[PDB]
């Protein structure tokens, strides 16, 4: 694993990220100005908890699809085994969507991105938890203070995918190998960027896994 290679291996991953990110930044950037209305967010209040629970599998289905094309895309792991890019996928996906929410997030105003424009938490009032819908409004307040760039976050969720510790691995070494090699990626990216100091201000990983366990209940 020398320089070049690790290098590579950055440049890999960020172009993976780029090619599968959903909305570019650039779009949701310019589209902060374009906030829901009173009337508009009274019209979301207003829809069954039942339409809303579907309104939002939908988009996180979504979601989900394109973090599944970014693993796809993670040199090696298509050579992993087809039973570890389900565990793995499994219990990371939700994580990496929670993460590239930040991006759609605007601290300014506490607002984030949902279908067509910005609206605040009170958005989704019909779920009926203002708990758990203002800690991941917190969650991504804390990652949007850091100014997270794209391939921080490509370099990050991709962590948070190739985890070695995940339950019910078969190859647990080969999947120990990658983690290693994208934990060196980020590392050196941050390093050439001068961002080391994000490491220390970075969540626990058992926060965005709480977080998601949560989200998963309802
Ligand atoms: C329930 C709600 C407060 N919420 C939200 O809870 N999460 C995190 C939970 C999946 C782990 C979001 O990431 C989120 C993102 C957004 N928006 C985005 O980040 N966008 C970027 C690209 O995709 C668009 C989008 O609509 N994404 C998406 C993903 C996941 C879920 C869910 N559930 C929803 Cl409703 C929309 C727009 C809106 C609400 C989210």
């Amino acid at each position: 694993a020398s320089l070049t290679e690790i290098e590579h291996l950055v440049q890999s991953v960020c172009k993976s990220y780029r090619e599968t990110c959903q909305l570019r930044l650039e779009d949701l950037l310019r589209q902060r100005s374009n906030i829901f209305s009173r009337e508009e967010v009274t019209g979301y209040q207003r829809k069954s908890m039942w339409e809303m629970w579907e309104r939002c599998a939908h988009h996180l289905t979504e979601a989900i699809q394109y973090v599944v094309e970014f693993a796809k895309r993670l040199s090696g792991f298509m050579e992993l085994c087809q039973n570890d890019q389900i565990v793995l996928l499994k219990a990371g996906a939700m994580e990496v969507v929670l993460v590239r929410m930040c991006r759609a997030y605007n601290a300014d105003n506490r607002t984030v991105f949902f279908e067509g424009k910005y609206g605040g938490m009170e958005l989704f009032r019909a779920l009926g938890c203002s708990e758990l819908i203002s800690s991941i409004f917190d969650f991504s307040h804390s990652l949007s203070a850091l100014h997270f760039s794209e391939d921080e976050i490509a370099l990050y969720t991709a962590l948070v995918l190739i985890n070695a510790h995940r339950p019910g691995l078969q190859e647990k070494r080969k999947v120990e190998q990658l983690q290693y090699n994208l934990e060196l990626a980020f590392h050196h990216h941050l390093c050439k960027t001068h961002r080391q100091s994000i490491l220390a201000k970075l969540p626990p990983k058992g926060k965005l896994r709480s977080l998601c366990s949560q989200h998963v209940e309802r």
